């Protein structure tokens, strides 16, 4: 008899290679054990295009309603993808949108396995990213300037006052952009990182470029220090774990040089880049969990990598792939784990935790996709294609479940 | 008889630990061999403060006049430094300013030594950063919004037309920022990177976040592809070296995973962060050269790291330091090498090239500062303080010069 679910998972379907893998994961690792209850939204590019991105919006709202989302990597359009898919427009990141609607903090952490040695010598313990989910460049407005004139950054009070600053005097074509974040949102971001480093029992690092961005970045600096001063210093000193702030360039540099083991808070953009640096450096983009947690307690689970286009094209040429499903497995089990917790289905959480251990265990035993092949200390090794990796995880799981 | 110079070097003095080292390098490694001809500008924070940052400006102009600058790491002020130094204001980055005035591209590359093994397993050859020296956040305007109202990005043609886009509707205090770059400048940046990868005989990678920043970043993408299409494809295919564009998150990820050996072009901000990632990951922030090259042919040599505040404070407490001078040595020899080339003083260029080899050679032989101690494959090792490192380089140089 399959495991039964109460509240539905919001399920958001994706693109290209992850879309393929999303289906294989449901059919081989989930549906045979759980009567999967989800509310389906197809965030595939083709469907986002048919519904003029309305589906993305509805899927956000549904996460708010039911409380947990799991989301497949999707394509974010640019001139190339507009051409490739004949899009009505260059749609905004659906992750940007969902994130804007929920607010919150995306937590990303490698998926560790004993016999998988990181590229960076001396990385002995996981490094977590705590990425601010809201604003900055993900909510920019930009403008191409066609020839000479005047760019201005402009604010108009609810009262009367206006201030204008000059962005630049063009005597030629170039680009401009404006963007924003809100203290409310920084404040949630800072508490979320502090909470999280405690929950994890580690130092929190935070970093920006406050010396160059003297008010915007400088705000994030201040709010963190404030929130730390009179809201966490106490609990922190208590556990003997420090809060560490430095310049973003300095921070990457010390990260590379550390043994890992800290939580690393980053503004939106930096969190994007650094979650790729850290997953890759730990082993593979696929070996990393990602969950958005809204201030208001809602969750979206995802992969941190994108849609593996390159692999997708190879698959379309008829080649076989070796694409690593770990991150999207873990998104499903993360989401199912949380669904269970909230609805009091112990069988769902033990299922999820067991499925997670089977997965890691499978790689520990030397069966893994190409991306890990060269990091493994396992003598006898078995590099498998995309499907076989999943069949093999299923084997190890069934034998221990 | 000391070596004689023709045109003066523009010399820009710095702060804290680099200020100390700048003097030790002149006195032990330069002045005893060269009648040093320079035009001195003190970009120390205290002097920038006394002259209300005018000295920074004059030093830029002088680089333009004479053609080569060498520059010590300087402090860029923030609320903390305003307090620490009782500044009349939070002065703008002097590097930002000089860079804005010259335009150009900052090239940074590790300083390789056989027996110094990078932190990132598999980095077998240098990775170079080619950082756009101009604009974006280094020329931002920012504004704190105090409560509700309307932020707008605004452009006004030289003609009549105005366009306004809404940055955001605040009903609360937060931050906003606007910034720009110009096609002229992107165009020079792109040719500079292409030239440079040829001069180096390697693939050029370039990357941004064009899917999210759909016009601004997307412009950089386009201009690179254009300039490549009909200005370098030919020379490139010719040498069997490819031009590679991907998303910035994807790019860090593939970098970590590559064997190095490419030139990696980055927008201003990203070039800052990534030059720290790469120097650190190669060994130390100190083991990296940096030179701005203006479109109009002018050069500023510098360290890529900052002023080593932490070491400075330790030195002030009376502790001895082990601060690595390599990068600022190399700035001086880079600058002297170029001065020589331009003025036809072969003795100056051979001096500089010899001084560079003595330095590397010294570390090859196992004498080095703390930051390298743990990367060295040299059996018998001699970790020295800041001064001794310099005396030891002097020894090895004198014996081969
Ligand atoms: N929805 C999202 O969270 C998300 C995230 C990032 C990008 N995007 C979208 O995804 C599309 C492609 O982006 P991208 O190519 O830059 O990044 P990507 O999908 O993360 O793929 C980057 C590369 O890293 C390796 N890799 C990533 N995931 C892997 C996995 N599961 N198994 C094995 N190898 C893996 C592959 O490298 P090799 O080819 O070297 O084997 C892959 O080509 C873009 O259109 C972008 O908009 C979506
Ligand atoms: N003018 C510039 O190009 C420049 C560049 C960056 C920063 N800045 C300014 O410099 C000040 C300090 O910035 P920061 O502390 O972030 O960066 P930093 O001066 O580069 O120092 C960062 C850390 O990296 C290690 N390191 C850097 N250079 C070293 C060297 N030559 N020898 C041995 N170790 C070295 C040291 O680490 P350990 O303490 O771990 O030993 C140092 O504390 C800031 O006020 C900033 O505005 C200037
Ligand atoms: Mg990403
Ligand atoms: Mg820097």
């Amino acid at each position: 008899s399959k495991i039964k679910m109460k509240v539905p998972l919001v399920e958001m379907d994706g693109d290209e290679m992850t879309r393929i893998i999303w289906r294989l994961i449901k059919e081989n690792l989930l549906e045979p054990y759980i009567e999967l209850n989800t509310e389906y939204y197809d965030l595939g590019l083709e469907n986002r295009d048919k519904t003029e991105d309305q589906v993305t919006i509805d899927a956000a709202r549904a996460i708010q309603k039911y409380g947990v989302g799991v989301k497949c990597a999707t394509i974010t359009p640019n001139a190339q993808r507009v051409e490739e898919y004949n899009l009505k427009k260059m749609w905004k990141s659906p992750n940007g949108t969902i994130r804007a609607i929920l607010d919150g903090t995306v937590f990303r952490a490698p998926i560790v396995v004993n016999s998988i040695k990181p590229f960076v010598k001396g990385w002995k313990k996981p490094i977590s990213i705590a990425r601010h989910a809201y604003g900055d460049v993900y909510k920019n407005v930009e403008y191409y300037v066609p020839s000479a004139g005047k760019a201005e950054l402009v604010f108009t009070s609810e009262n009367g006052e206006v201030s204008r600053q000059t962005i630049h005097e063009f005597d030629g074509p170039g680009v401009i952009m404006g963007m924003h974040n809100t203290d409310k949102s920084i404040r949630s971001f800072a508490r979320a990182c502090f909470n999280y480093a405690l929950d994890m029992n580690q130092d929190l690092w935070f970093s920006t470029k406050d010396t160059i961005s003297k008010t915007y970045d400088h705000r994030f600096k201040d709010i963190f220090q404030e929130i730390y001063e009179n809201e966490y210093k106490e609990k922190f000193e208590a556990k003997n774990l420090q809060y560490f702030y430095t310049l973003i360039d300095d921070a990457v540099a010390r990260i590379i040089r550390s043994e890992g083991g800290m939580v690393w808070a980053c503004k939106n953009y930096d969190g994007d880049v650094m979650s790729d640096m850290v997953a890759s450096a730990f082993g593979s983009l696929a070996m990393m969990t990602s969950v958005l947690v809204s201030p208001d307690g809602k969750y979206e689970f995802e992969a941190a990598h994108g849609t593996v286009t390159r692999h997708y094209y190879k698959h379309l040429k008829g080649e076989e792939t070796s694409t690593n499903s770990m991150a999207t497995i873990f998104a499903w089990t993360g989401a199912l784990k949380k669904r269970g917790e909230l609805d009091g289905i112990k069988e769902l959480v033990d299922f999820a935790t067991k499925l997670e251990q089977a997965s890691v265990q499978t790689i520990e035993n030397g069966v893994m996709t190409k991306d890990l092949a060269s990091l493994s200390e396992v003598p006898e090794k078995k590099i498998v294609n995309t499907e076989d990796f999943l069949k093999e995880i299923r084997k190890t799981f069934e034998g221990m479940a």
